DNA sequence: GTCCGACTACGCATCAGC
């Protein structure tokens, strides 16, 4: 009756009686908002899943059509990933609507949200319009994302204001958080899926209301109930891993149930699937710890792109995040038949796209790959060539290869696909087991301009069932002593948002150009320190805050830190590679005439108390490390 | 170990302001 006191975390929660809306009527957003409250209140994931499951049970019982917008609102998504909807709502756009919402000056509201690290609390602080609807709020979110062209921003601000005026109680918090891409419930895809699997198992969909089954975990023992829901979750997890498309799963789920879901949502070309992720290992001996026979291929520094081929001849290319990248590769849709044999009529390969120079015939760094255009590229104006390095086969002429080992998948992969020096090659896989030649193959990969070594089993736990587990990642910056260690000067600091609200979330580091007797910014640092170390910083680091920057510091086109600090702290910082920065001035001119050097994948290691600012890593050295890189020393 | 959310550089794509 009154969604203002809605409680989805109640003991012995009844889907119908404990709800806050009438069946067949739309789901109110306050019901969704009060649950997010009960989810951010706790920290146990099994508690958040049960609380969100209570929403979905009430939703599947009272308003089945509203199930999809509730899920997307929970995931903070707008639809399937291959659709490509993006809010296009900047931060400043949101606080512009926030100031337009209440009435504070944009200079005042912009300061509050920065010091708080969250706009939801800032926005929450006329006649009442009708209460907000969950599916209608999701519609306004989609309406915002589709707004494009000139003057589209001011039209987005109107829609956001139209929601913030209709917000009741805590609704203003989660509309603002969702629009900025920071719901921060502690609950995401894995827990949303577990909560949706739970709901359709306790409250089966498609029941004549009032539903004859509101709690199907009634006559079950708690032991056999946990395995019941765990077996139900696994059926949903794997189906979603083959078809990560809630616009396809929910209609089939809502009508045929969870048990019959895999019989209709099958992995087929044209629909992207979740790719197999890797896992970072410590050292070479850390790999020999599971020790089963495995293979070892290079880890190529490019972009993950899986290539689908429908039976009808159409070819599509999706990215690691299911985003449609077919318009990005006209040079691939053309060279499609150059890799397949006559017997190939349908396929899906897990490849990595790396930039390839035609003249030198060598692999280019990652920066060259990300310089290609997107949207709708014409194959005539393609100035950055790309070469596929296939390392898995998922589909082959109507058949799905999910339940097959890497040893067999690699069989048909090499059997039904022809090489092409410069356009199509297989990831160089050296099958072995001895740790002597294994570490040798790893340090070789760098000479062939690669990140490191891929390690995946061949038979034992070697399927492509991403839901069950299984791959090992091994490059150079992981082993202690093999990474480029820089002793850098902390010159800037940035106020943190969310988890790091209050203290600093980032820091601006600098090398010491001994030639100009000045500090040069090189990169930012926001990972690699413990929460006690962050509290160890920020506090001891606050006694050195200064209003104006020192004259001997130089940041060029880097973000102005929220706090300038007296250069004194010297930090040990590990990094993967070194990058040619179009933003940072460190060693500007020492390699490229205009661009400096930045750190790729930097991270904090430890503070150097014995080291002084003058006794830190110089920009002069920094240039030699960029020249000593094998990806750079191959031109 | 899982899951989540802090955070990194780089570069295309886009739009308010001019």
């Amino acid at each position: 009756l009154d969604p203002s006191g809605y409680n989805p975390a109640k003991n012995n929660y009844h889907p119908v009686e404990d709800a806050c809306w009438k069946p067949g009527q739309k789901v109110p957003y306050l019901a969704v908002a009060r649950t997010f409250e009960k989810i951010e209140e706790v920290s146990a994931r099994l508690r958040m899943v049960e609380t969100l499951s209570n929403l979905l049970r009430s939703v599947v019982a009272l308003s089945p059509p509203d199930l999809l917008p509730v899920l997307y609102l929970s995931l903070n998504h707008l639809g399937p990933p291959q659709q490509g909807l993006a809010l296009g709502v900047g931060d400043g756009v949101l606080l512009k609507a926030v100031a337009q919402a209440t009435g504070r000056q944009l200079e005042s509201v912009r300061a509050e949200a920065a010091e708080k690290g969250d706009v939801g609390l800032v926005a929450e602080n006329m006649l009442p319009p009708p209460p907000l609807t969950a599916s209608g709020v999701f519609s306004k979110f989609r309406d915002i994302a589709r707004l494009t062209g000139s003057a589209s921003t001011a039209k987005k601000i109107d829609i956001i204001k139209g929601l913030f005026v209709a917000c009741r109680h805590s609704e203003a918090r989660f509309i603002a958080r969702s629009l900025s891409g920071r719901l921060r419930l502690g609950l995401a895809e894995q827990s949303v899926l577990a909560a949706l699997s739970q709901a359709v198992s306790l409250t089966p969909p498609g029941q004549e209301f009032p539903p004859a089954m509101v709690d199907a975990g009634k006559g079950k023992t708690a032991e056999a109930r946990k395995t019941w829901l765990e077996e139900q979750g696994m059926i949903l997890k794997q189906t979603f891993c083959e078809v990560p498309d809630l616009d396809r799963i929910i209609p089939v789920l809502l009508e045929h149930g969870l048990e019959r879901l895999p019989e209709h949502c099958k992995l087929s070309p044209g629909i992207p699937l979740k790719p197999m992720l890797a896992h970072p290992t410590r050292g070479i001996s850390e790999v020999l710890k599971r020790e089963a026979a495995f293979t070892c291929e290079y880890k190529y520094d490019g972009q993950r792109a899986q290539i689908h081929a429908l039976e009808g001849g159409e070819v599509k290319i999706f990215s690691r995040n299911q985003a449609d990248n077919t318009g990005k590769y006209p040079d691939i849709i053309s060279r499609i038949p150059k890799i397949k044999l006559p017997s190939v009529t349908s396929f899906i390969l897990d490849t990595e796209a790396v930039a390839w120079d035609r003249e030198k015939k060598q692999i280019q760094p990652f920066q060259v790959l990300t310089t290609r255009k997107r949207k709708e590229v014409d194959a005539s104006e393609i100035q950055v060539q790309v070469c596929l390095y296939a390392f898995d086969l998922i589909y082959l002429n109507g058949e799905s290869l999910v339940r097959e080992p890497l040893s067999r998948r690699r069989q048909l992969l090499r059997e039904n696909f022809v090489e092409t020096e410069g356009e199509f090659v297989f990831a160089t896989s050296l099958d072995t087991k001895d740790i002597e030649q294994i570490a040798e193959f790893l340090e070789q990969s760098v000479k062939d301009s690669c990140e490191g070594l891929m390690v995946k089993t061949l038979d034992v736990d070697a399927t492509y069932e991403i839901a069950k587990r299984n791959w090992l990642k091994l490059k150079k910056d992981y082993l202690d002593g093999v990474g480029d260690t820089l002793d850098l000067v902390v010159i800037g600091a940035y106020l943190g948002r969310g988890k790091r609200a209050g203290r600093y979330g980032g820091f601006l580091l600098a090398s010491y150009d001994e030639d100009s007797e000045e500090l040069q910014a090189i990169c930012k640092l926001g990972t690699g320190f413990s929460d006690e170390e962050l509290e160890e910083h920020h506090q001891s680091l606050k006694a050195l805050v200064l209003p104006s920057p020192r004259p001997y510091v130089r940041i060029d086109g880097a973000v102005i830190p929220d706090h300038w600090l007296d250069p004194s702290a010297v930090w040990e910082v590990k990094c993967a590679d070194l990058s040619l920065s179009p933003i940072y001035p460190a060693a500007r001119g020492l390699v490229d005439s205009d661009k400096g050097i930045s750190l790729r994948f930097p991270r904090f290691i430890r503070v150097r108390e014995d080291k002084q600012p003058e006794q830190a890593t110089t920009s002069a050295q920094v240039a030699c490390l960029y020249r000593k890189q094998s990806q750079i020393q191959n031109q």
